[PDB]
């Protein structure tokens, strides 16, 4: 409350530590569904089913940009990739897989480098 604060978390490292962990997704072998925007002309459904879309390249861009005010709004984008990718995709298509495995490989890093 007014003059009274919990001790101050350094969170001087967490932009670099968020471009680190965006990097090892980037190249993930399973990233190619989530590496740029859907084509919203070329997929049927996708802009009136996925009322927020979010990508690899659109973080990158926000994270470079001063766009993410911390590191939670940072984590609440990547999720939103891996949530929109449930709502569009089957579990058992190579593209379903592909997001329960990349939200599992972001989970860990994630816990490790933060918690």
């Amino acid at each position: 409350s007014m003059s009274v604060k919990k001790p101050k978390r350094d969170d001087s490292k967490d932009l670099a530590l968020c471009s680190m962990i965006l990097t090892e997704m980037e190249t993930h072998e399973d990233a190619w569904p989530f590496l740029l925007p859907v084509n919203l002309k070329l997929v049927p459904g996708y802009k009136k089913v996925i009322k927020k879309p979010m990508d690899f390249s659109t973080i990158r861009e926000k994270l470079s940009s001063g766009q993410y005010p911390n590191l939670e709004t940072f984590a609440l984008d990547v999720r939103l990739v891996f949530d929109n990718c449930e709502t569009f995709n089957e579990d058992d298509s190579d593209i379903g897989r592909a997001g329960h495995n990349m939200r599992k490989y972001f989970e860990k890093k994630w816990t490790d480098t933060f918690k």
